[PDB]
RNA sequence: UUUUUUUUUUUUUUUUUUUUUUUUUUCUCCUCUUUUUUUUUUUU
C-alpha cells in the first residue's frame, strides 16, 4: 500500500534540474548565496555530506 | 587368266566506360558502523 504511494509521489524527475549563472552573479552579488568546498563522511558517506563554510547536507 | 573410279583439317577481327574506410539496437540497478576529519616540529 505504501509502494503505490511512494512510487506515484516520485513523478518523473530524481534530481533539481540547474540552472543559468547570471542568476548567481545576482544571487551572490544580493546575498542570498555562500560558497565553499564539500567534503563528506567516510564511515557514512551517503548522508554525513558537509559544506566546508558547517552545513550538514542529508 | 581378276580391269576403271569414288574432293578436303570454320570464315572473321584495327572495342567506349567519368569511383573510395564503414554500413544496423538491448532496460532500470541498497557501496555495513570509534569519530570530529588529523595537521607545528626536526632529521631525505
Amino acid at each position: 500500500r505504501e509502494r503505490e504511494n511512494e512510487s506515484q509521489e516520485s513523478h518523473g524527475k530524481e534530481y533539481p534540474e540547474h540552472l543559468p549563472l547570471e542568476v548567481l552573479e545576482a544571487g551572490i552579488k544580493s546575498g542570498r548565496y555562500i560558497q565553499g568546498i564539500l567534503n563528506v563522511n567516510k564511515h557514512r558517506a551517503q548522508i554525513e555530506a558537509f559544506v566546508r563554510l558547517d552545513i550538514l547536507i542529508h
